[PDB]
C-alpha cells in the first residue's frame, strides 16, 4: 500500500485514460462510481475543479462533473485495446446505474455512440443494431454500456443463449436504477419483467450475478404497471432458497413445538428501515406494542433503530453476522433458542437480509405486513396484515391477507408537523398551480403523459410543482429532462427538499394530483394538514388502492378517486376548471377533517389475529 490509493478522484481518473494506463482507469473508476452510490447519486467526497463561473450554480456544476466522466467514459470504452476482467464486469454491472447517470445527465443521454464503435459489419439494413466481435470480451464492454437510455437493440433470447449469467447481470442492471421513468428506460424494464423471470428461474445460485442489488430488483418491480410484474419476485425467491441451501447449508427449523417468556408466546420480529422518524414505525410501531398483550415481542434490528423503536419491543437486539450467513443463522438461533411462535416483518423488501429470510422457515406462523407494499410470492410467508380499508383486490398476494379493521393500525404523528396554519384559498388565479408530491421512483410514462393531457386540455392556466424526495445529486438533471419533455414551461422540478420547504412549495398550490399506479401515503396526510385537495387514481393492488382508503377516512368525496387514467386526467381538469367548487371544497376539509382519525384507533387486532392463528395450530 501507498497514501491516498483510494480516493475517488476525477482528474486522477482523466490522467490514467490519456497515459493509456487501462488498469489504473478501470479502478479509479471504480472508485468513483462506488462512492456516487454511497452518496445515492450526491458527489460529495469525490475530488475535482471546476471553473470559476460554476461556483454557486450546483445543478450546472453536476452536469459539467457527468460531462467530464463521459468524455473519459468514452475515450477509454471506445478503444478496442480495453479488457475487462471477468470479476471487473461483476463490479461494472453493479453499478451501471451510476453510470446510466452519469450519460443521461449529461447531454450525450445514453452510450450508444460508444456501442456503435463496437459494430463490425458495415453494410445493415438496421443502424441500432450492433454486430459484434466474437470476444466475449466484446459482449462484456457492449453490456456495460447497455444503458437504460439506449436506443440500440436488444435481443435477450439470443443473449441469453449466449451467455446467460451475463445476460442476467444485465437484466439485474436495467432494474436497479431508482429512477425508471422515460419511456426509453420504462419499456426496457417493462420488456424485461415480462421476459427474465421465466429465465432466473434457470439459475442455481446468486454467485454470478450483482447480487448487492437484489434488493432493487426485488422492489423496483413494483412501479411497473403490468398486472404480473411481480413474478420477478416469485423466480427470485427460488434462486435465493436454491443459493441458501448449497451455499449456506441451511437447515430450516423445527416448528412443531413452540416456547413462552414470561407465560406468553413468543414473536420474533425481523426490522428494516425501523426508526422512529421514519414511516414503518409511524404505521406500525403502535400495533406492535398492542401485540404485547397477549405475545412477548423480540425485536432484532441495525443500529439505525432508535430509543424509541426499540422501545417497542420486550427485548431488543443488533442482527449479528459478517454474511448473510451469519445474520441467518443469527435469526435462527434466536427462534430456535425460544421456541418462536410467529416470526414477523413489518417491511420486507427495503433490505436483502429480510428477503432471505423470508426464504426460510424458522416459526409455525410467519407474516409480513405492507412498509413496501407488495406480495413476496415466498411460499414460507403464509399471512399479510393489512387494514381492510387499503385493499383492491385479494388475488395480487400468493399470501393470504389478514385485513384488519380500518382503525386497527393508528398512526404515530410526525413530530415535525407545523402547530399553525396559513391558509391560502387564492380566489384571483390567473394560474392554477397543482403540486405533485412524489419519489422518482414514482415517476412513470403513463404519470407523465396523464399530466400533459390535464395541461392540454384544461380551459384554464395551469403550472406543476414537483416536489420530489428523491432528486439527490447526478440524478437531478435527468429527472428534470424527463419532466421538461412533456410539460416545457407548465412545470417545476424542485430538487429534494427538507420537510419544511417542502411544505412551502405545497403551500403556494391550488390543488394537487396523485401519482399512479403506486400511491402516497404521506402525501395524502400533507395535501390536508394544508388544507388542499386532489385527484388519486385507484386501483387492485394495494399501493394503487392506498389513495382511496385514505381519501374515504379524511372525508374526501368519491369523485377526487378515478378507476381510469382517462377519468383522472378528467377529474383534475374538473378541480383546476371549477374554482368554486374547488375553494368550498378546500374550506370543507380546512373544516372537517378527519386527520385526527387516522392517529387513533383500537391497535389490539393484529395480536388477538395472530393469536387466534397460533391458537388453531395447536390443536395439531
Amino acid at each position: 500500500t501507498m497514501e491516498n490509493e483510494n480516493k475517488p478522484n476525477v482528474a486522477n481518473f482523466e490522467a490514467a485514460v490519456a497515459a493509456k494506463d487501462y488498469e489504473k482507469a478501470c479502478s479509479e473508476l471504480l472508485l468513483i462510481l462506488s462512492q456516487l452510490d454511497s452518496n445515492f447519486g450526491g458527489i460529495q467526497e469525490i475530488e475535482f475543479e471546476y471553473p470559476a463561473q460554476l461556483q454557486d450554480l450546483e445543478q450546472e456544476k453536476i452536469v459539467y462533473f457527468c460531462t467530464r466522466m463521459a468524455t473519459a467514459i468514452t475515450t477509454l470504452f471506445s478503444d478496442p485495446v480495453l479488457e475487462i476482467s471477468d470479476l471487473g464486469v461483476q463490479r461494472f454491472l453493479v453499478y451501471q446505474r451510476w453510470l446510466a447517470l452519469i450519460f443521461a445527465s449529461s447531454p450525450f443521454v445514453n452510450a450508444d455512440h460508444i456501442l456503435q464503435t463496437y459494430n463490425r459489419e458495415p453494410n445493415r439494413k438496421n443502424s441500432l443494431e450492433i454486430h459484434l466481435d466474437s470476444s466475449k470480451s466484446s459482449l462484456i464492454k457492449f453490456c456495460i454500456l447497455y444503458l437504460p437510455e439506449s436506443n440500440v437493440n436488444l435481443n435477450l433470447d439470443v443473449m441469453w443463449n449466449i451467455s446467460p449469467e451475463l445476460c442476467a447481470s444485465l437484466c439485474f442492471a436495467l432494474q436497479s436504477p431508482r429512477f425508471i421513468g422515460t419511456s426509453t428506460a420504462f419499456n426496457k424494464r417493462a420488456t424485461i419483467l415480462q421476459w427474465f423471470p421465466r429465465h432466473l428461474d434457470q439459475l442455481k445460485n446468486l454467485n454470478n450475478i450483482p447480487s448487492a442489488i437484489s434488493h432493487d430488483v426485488y422492489m423496483h418491480c413494483s412501479y411497473d404497471t403490468s398486472v404480473n410484474k411481480h413474478d420477478v419476485k416469485r423466480a427470485l425467491n427460488h434462486v435465493i432458497r436454491r443459493h441458501i441451501e448449497s451455499e449456506y447449508g441451511w437447515k430450516d427449523r423445527d416448528v412443531a413445538h413452540i416456547g413462552y417468556r414470561n407465560n406468553k408466546p413468543v414473536m420474533v420480529v425481523l426490522l428494516e428501515h425501523f426508526h422512529s422518524a421514519h414511516s414503518i414505525y409511524r404505521t406500525h410501531s403502535t400495533s406492535m406494542i398492542a401485540a404485547r398483550e397477549h405475545f412477548y415481542l423480540i425485536g432484532l434490528g441495525s443500529p439505525s433503530v432508535d430509543q424509541a423503536g426499540q422501545e417497542v419491543f420486550d427485548e431488543f437486539h443488533l442482527v449479528a453476522g459478517d454474511n448473510m450467513k451469519q445474520k441467518l443463522e443469527f435469526i435462527r438461533s434466536v427462534c430456535e433458542s425460544n421456541g418462536a411462535a410467529i416470526f414477523y416483518m413489518p417491511s420486507i423488501g427495503m433490505d436483502m437480509t429480510t428477503i432471505f429470510a423470508s426464504n426460510t422457515r424458522l416459526a409455525p406462523i410467519q407474516a409480513i405486513a405492507l412498509g413496501h407494499p407488495a406480495t413476496t410470492h415466498s411460499d414460507f410467508i403464509e399471512y399479510v396484515i393489512v387494514e381492510d380499508d387499503y385493499v383492491g383486490s385479494e388475488e395480487c398476494f400468493s399470501e393470504t391477507l389478514l385485513r384488519l379493521p380500518k382503525d386497527a393500525l393508528p398512526y404515530v404523528p410526525s413530530a415535525l408537523a407545523p402547530e399553525k396554519v396559513d391558509y391560502l384559498l387564492r380566489e384571483n388565479p390567473e394560474v392554477v398551480n397543482i403540486g405533485i408530491a412524489s419519489t422518482t421512483m414514482k415517476l412513470n410514462p403513463y404519470f407523465l403523459e396523464a399530466l400533459k393531457a390535464i395541461r392540454d386540455r384544461a380551459k384554464v392556466k395551469v403550472h406543476f410543482h414537483f416536489a420530489l424526495g428523491q432528486s439527490n445529486g447526478i440524478t437531478h438533471p435527468y429527472v428534470e429532462r424527463f419532466i421538461k419533455s412533456y410539460l416545457g414551461d407548465s412545470a417545476t422540478a424542485h430538487p429534494h427538499s427538507p420537510y419544511h420547504q417542502y411544505l412551502r412549495i405545497l403551500h403556494n398550490c391550488d390543488m394537487m394530483v396523485n401519482p399512479f399506479p403506486f400511491g402516497n401515503t404521506n402525501g395524502i396526510i400533507d395535501m390536508v394538514t394544508l388544507g388542499l385537495v386532489g385527484v388519486c387514481k385507484t386501483g387492485a393492488e394495494v399501493h394503487e388502492h392506498i389513495d382511496e382508503g385514505l381519501f374515504k377516512r379524511l372525508g374526501l368525496p368519491e369523485w377526487l378517486i378515478a378507476n381510469t387514467v382517462d377519468e383522472y386526467v378528467e377529474r383534475a381538469v374538473r378541480l383546476a376548471e371549477n374554482h368554486q367548487e374547488r375553494l368550498e371544497l378546500r374550506r370543507y376539509i380546512i373544516e372537517n377533517n378527519g386527520l385526527n382519525t387516522l392517529f387513533t384507533g383500537d391497535p389490539r387486532p393484529m395480536g388477538q389475529v395472530f393469536l387466534e392463528k397460533l391458537n388453531a395450530f395447536l390443536k395439531e
